[PDB]
This record gives C-alpha cells, sequence and structure tokens, in this order.
C-alpha cells in the first residue's frame, strides 16, 4: 500500500479541534481510520496567533515538522523558539507545549509511530 | 527529552552519499546513533535534477515529507506525481522509488519507526 496526501486533498474532511487547545485545529492525513495504513500516523496542525496547544504528555515518542511561521516549544518547562524547516523530537512521556506568538500561522505536520491517532491517548500536563 | 533540528544544526554532518542512488544525499536529524532518541528517526534527504532513488524496499512502514520540488513517485508500479507539500506513506516491504525530473532540487524528509536508520536493511527490487 503507498499513498500520496496533500491538504487539498482532504478539503472534504472537517477540521478537528477542542476548547482545550485554543486557536488550535487539525486534519488526519495517512491515518488507519482513513486509509487503512500501519506503523506510522501523521496528521497535520495550524495554530493561530495567539494559539496555544497547551502542555500535555503521551506515551509514544513524537516528532513534528514545522512547515510555517514561528512559535515558543515549551521542553518540558524549556522555553525555545521553533520555525519553519526546524524538526522537533518529543520522547515518550515528555510535557510539552506550543504557542503562536507570531502574526503568521503556524503550521506543522506531527507523526507518530502508531496506526491510529485514536489510540494515542493525551494527558494534561500533571 | 525533547530537541530540535534544522539544516544549521547538522552543518557539521557531513552529507552521506552512495553509488546505489547516484545524484542523491542525505542527513541524519532525529537517531539513536546521534541523539539517543527512540520510536522515531528522520532523516532529511536532496535529490539532484537527473537523480533517481531506485526501486527498492524495507521492512518498517515509512513516510515522505515533500518539502521541495517535484518528482516522480513510483508506487509499486504505478507512477504518481509528488512535489512539495505532499506526504508520502509507504507500507512496510512495498516496493518504491522516487525520480526527480524537474528543475530544482526535490527535498523531503524520510521517517522510520525505528530508533535508527542504521538498523534498517535496504533491498533492491527484483
Ligand atoms: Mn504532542
Ligand atoms: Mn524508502
Amino acid at each position: 500500500m503507498i499513498f500520496v496526501k496533500n491538504l487539498a486533498s482532504v478539503l472534504s474532511q472537517e477540521w478537528s479541534s477542542t476548547e482545550k487547545y485554543p486557536g488550535v485545529r487539525w486534519k488526519f492525513l495517512i491515518d488507519a481510520d482513513f486509509d487503512g495504513s500501519s506503523g506510522l500516523s501523521l496528521g497535520f496542525a495550524e495554530i493561530a496567533p495567539g494559539g496555544d496547544l497547551t502542555l500535555h504528555y503521551h506515551s509514544p515518542a513524537e516528532i513534528y515538522v514545522v512547515t510555517n511561521g514561528k512559535g515558543i516549544l515549551n521542553k518540558s518547562g524549556k522555553l525555545e523558539t521553533i520555525k519553519k524547516g526546524d524538526v522537533v523530537y518529543i520522547a515518550g512521556n515528555a510535557e510539552h507545549a506550543l504557542k503562536n506568538n507570531g502574526k503568521e500561522t503556524l503550521e506543522f505536520y506531527w507523526i507518530f509511530p502508531t496506526d491510529r491517532f485514536s489510540e494515542v491517548e493525551y494527558f494534561p500536563a500533571k
């Protein structure tokens, strides 16, 4: 099984969001619930100016690929700016957050070593 | 453990290359051999005009995130064009290749659900 996706391909998929992540929204591009793919899953996220993916953790490792804008990555308490062209490795259990303090949309893919997004449980910072 | 990488971060690391895939060069940005990360590993690769990542396969599932240019993806016999903005899902052991037909450099990240690149064995197709 091999397939190609971009944002245009998922226009018919409504954005996902939640009130806990203000100004954040996402779609699934590679995911067993949509594609019958396995082993790896990938989403595209946008954080609007002033938006905040608040401090959280989860069991699998995660990678971010930043494709647009800039924001402040909270590395379990240590702040670092990130921007287009950056990739981020987040170990399992590691608390992290990402704030868009800029005027452009902060856009990134995330990747999990899992079949599905739905099998990753998000936990709030303890 | 959380870290950020970009091209500048690995300016020190020399471009890897081979003859199996002429015109192709790459670096490792998230990799146990370098970072002691685990769960996922990620590299960045460049294909010069004329370059040809030839038909191969490997056990782990794989994702490409295409960040510049355009190319022709060989999906186990069926051709599809890919370009900047595209993501590609490649099932474990599915045969695939990627050729740069454009004039610009074809650039992409690849991602494996493995700790390190070095542990993945590439197999030409028969
Ligand atoms: Mn996360
Ligand atoms: Mn491959």
